[PDB]
């Protein structure tokens, strides 16, 4: 991996393994969502922030400041097949008040041509009390000069589905898994259950004739809470609609407490 | 990844990723048996074998029979840090009656040491009767022209730590984590359980404080059964002592094995 040339962006390839495909011999997004989080992570590295997920400056971190995901939005045309390899670009931008955006394009490598495409808005946090707090001038400044300043969207389009407002399921739920719980495995370096397995759990609840007969086109996810390592969580889907739409739920197993909300659409095979 | 100058063995490298480690920054031993996986995967595709796991010829395919693992023995001295190069080079071997073994050297790309090494036993069997049975030597002359001949093992020690037989953990388990069930990612191209999760099931009955004052240096898993998509597991773990432990996964309703194990940590 390295930066463009104009140092404004950030470019890598990967090869699907044998273990990141699915029934049909290609990448999950799961495994997709892992590859956007690990360029975010290089690129990160290539300009000195931190390397844990949370991209943070010496200044942030005596503050116990972090930056969080508040959305996650992927849509794939082409899902890669094992020992293909795909070309990720990624970029992020400063949206003022609202937050700041980290981008992504996905590329066939051989072909050139865009494959899929990811946004994320993210949050500035207080680690330790969860409050959210406003990004101060001298943190910004820090940031901008890795970022272009003239708009630059994966997303362009007037009114597209990264920016739709997503309503809360209301019971009963169509379809439901429950008793999920996180292992070793789904933690990150810092023991927080890592953002794509909040993905995973979305996608249990979808019916398995689905999976079986449609591909996964588009996935928007709100995260609105945090499961703990301990916590139990409840994954629920409702249909909402040639093409399959879904309204997702995920809450904690007990009190009902919302962890994530989100959208998924789907294309007959 | 290529086949090396002999074409009896490969080698591939891999950069660790950073979702890839765990809180020490380091490879996890899950991550490790990932790239055994994948690298085995490899040199079955780079001399014509399936790459579905069972590494199968066409005279295979049509009787319905698979290699299946029947035990995987992980030695790690250490673990590679995110972004380092691991490689790894694989190798096969038949074992007779007995059945076959795929062998592994771990090596950090800079210094050349050797930083890990692992073994494993297959026997084939028929997919769907489950029945094991006895390879025929036209089937068996088709995969030695790929075998080094003369034995060359990972393990070579007269009896050492990957051929000990393993008891079954007798009840109450000193630790437990009940109501473990796989999810999609858990799962291979054609919809079993990986053989990697079953290594996360079974350290997961493993304390916390463990974890966290102790590495991983060596772990010993025997496949018994497998774990369906909709099947509950129950993990259980007893100390037996560094510390070692005995360990076993069972069905969470009537106590049917699907794994038994054993592992060792060193204090950090
Ligand atoms: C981890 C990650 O991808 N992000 C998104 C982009 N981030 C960002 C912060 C400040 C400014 Cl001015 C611009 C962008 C925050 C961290
Ligand atoms: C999937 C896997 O790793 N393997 C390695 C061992 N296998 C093998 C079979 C026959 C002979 Cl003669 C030698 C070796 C089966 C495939």
């Amino acid at each position: 991996g390295s930066l463009t040339e104009d140092g404004l962006s950030y470019k890598e390839k990967f090869v699907v393994r044998s273990y990141e495909v699915g029934s049909n011999k290609t990448a999950t997004v799961e495994t997709i969502a892992n590859l956007l989080q690990e360029v975010g992570c290089n690129h990160a590295q290539s300009v000195g922030f931190s390397t844990d997920g949370f991209a943070t400056t010496t200044t942030m971190r005596k503050l116990h400041l972090i930056w969080v995901t508040a959305r996650m939005h992927i849509e794939i045309y082409k899902y890669p097949a094992w020992g293909d390899v795909v070309e990720i670009e990624t970029w992020c931008q400063s949206e003022g008040r609202i937050g700041t955006r980290r981008d992504w394009i996905l590329k066939d490598s051989v072909t050139g041509e865009v494959t899929g495409r990811a946004t994320s808005k993210w949050v500035m946090m207080n680690q330790d009390t969860r409050r959210l707090q406003k990004v101060s001038d001298d943190v910004r400044d820090e940031y901008l000069v890795f970022c272009p300043q003239e708009p630059r969207l994966a997303f362009p389009e007037e009114n597209n589905r990264s920016l739709k407002k997503i309503p809360k399921l209301e019971d009963p739920a169509q379809y439901s898994m429950i008793g999920l719980k996180p292992r070793r495995a789904d933690l990150d370096m810092n023991q927080h259950v890592n953002n794509v397995t909040y993905i995973g759990w979305v996608l249990e609840s979808i019916p398995q004739e689905i999976v079986d007969t449609h591909e996964l086109q588009v996935i928007t996810l709100d995260y609105r809470r945090e499961c703990q390592q301990d916590d139990v969580v409840d994954s629920l889907t409702t249909t909402t609609s040639n093409d399959s739409q879904f309204l997702h739920l995920l809450r904690l197993s007990g009190d009902g407490q919302e962890i994530n909300r989100g959208t998924t659409l789907w294309r007959k095979k």
